[PDB]
RNA sequence: ACGAGAACGCAGCACCAGCUGUCCAACCUGAAGAAGA
């Protein structure tokens, strides 16, 4: 609709749980974060919260692009059921990202599962080895792990019904980094809104089946009918809370199990913006709202 | 309210020690300060 096209000039740290591994993307709890942190320092994160509450911005989480190819995470679907020929699921696993507009083709069958790999070349990880100099005790190594991207590859994230909010956080969010190591060399990148058509093609059909397409976790009056003909990854949210005016010292967030971005449902659920932190100064928020791509299967 | 915050891959270390740019080889060979009539 309107994709956030990031183009990183650094190399980027997204941590899982630890600082020596960075995966390739980051996820919507970690943008609507980051975008949070933006609005409390220029001081409307109220707005900021109440447009993402009210579903005036909501955003998928990042994905591949290589090349003007908008990449999806290979979405885990009931099919496999051609029960006579090919191998469906069987290549059909070190293939992580499929491309957007080539998902009927992976429906169907068809898709080369090898030829959808070579062709995914997005950077390569990397591990930074670092220490933390003492003057006259003994240097304490640490290292972080790295991503650095291609020359024509980046994140993207869709967004629909772009809001002048947003694009002021965002416009603040290219001075102070995104992912884990921002203010030592990593977070750099540059956005642009870049309205597409042929991806607003995909998300103005309809169909029997909904690709989750960030992070979220279905309130408790609809987690029942969402677990209805689901096939889905249950993934765990957390880590500190970072912000200088909470608690006086470093503190977990309440660990957030939702549904990862490519799981497929039959029933749509809009999730919540949930509160990890309830014991501090102000509230932690953990962005778990559903973004959808519907086909037929 | 970004599995995140803070953290120099940093400190000491002579590209250095020994070793003739040396050995062999005539500036040499031949030539009337001399003759008209």
């Amino acid at each position: 609709m309107k994709i956030i096209k990031l183009y990183f000039e650094s190399p980027v740290h997204f941590g899982e749980k630890r600082l020596s591994e960075s995966k390739i993307t980051f996820s919507a709890d970690t943008l609507f974060s980051a975008l949070m942190i933006e609005a409390v320092g220029l001081g409307k994160e109220d707005e900021f919260y109440q447009l993402a509450s009210n579903n005036l911005v909501k955003f998928s989480d990042a994905f591949p692009f290589i090349d003007q190819y908008y990449y999806i995470p290979k979405p885990m679907f009931n099919l496999k059921l051609e029960k006579e020929d090919e191998n469906p699921s069987k290549a059909f696993k070190k293939l992580l990202y499929v491309p957007i507009d080539s998902l009927e083709d992976y429906l169907s069958g068809g898709l080369d599962a090898y030829f959808e790999r070579e062709s995914f070349n997005l950077g390569k990880l990397a591990l930074s080895e670092k220490v933390q100099q003492h003057d006259f005790k003994d240097s304490e190594p640490y290292n972080v792990g790295t991503f650095t991207f291609k020359e024509n590859t980046g994140l993207y994230v869709l967004i629909e019904q772009t809001h002048p909010l947003l694009e002021e956080l965002l416009e603040n969010l290219q001075y102070s980094g995104i992912g884990g190591k921002r203010n030592s060399g990593y977070g750099k990148f540059k956005f642009e809104i870049l309205e597409d058509s042929d991806i607003e093609d995909l998300f103005s059909a309809k169909g029997n089946r909904k690709i989750l397409l960030s992070g979220a976790l279905p309130k408790d009056a609809e987690l029942e009918q969402a677990l209805k003909n689901a096939s889905y990854l249950l993934e765990r949210r957390g880590g500190f809370v970072q912000s200088d005016t909470y608690a006086t010292n470093l503190v977990k967030k309440q660990d957030l199990y939702v549904f990862k971005s490519g799981s497929t449902f039959e029933n749509s659920f809009d999730g919540d913006i949930y509160q990890v932190g309830k014991k501090g100064n102000h509230p932690v928020y953990k962005y778990a709202k559903s973004f959808f791509l519907e086909v037929s299967v």
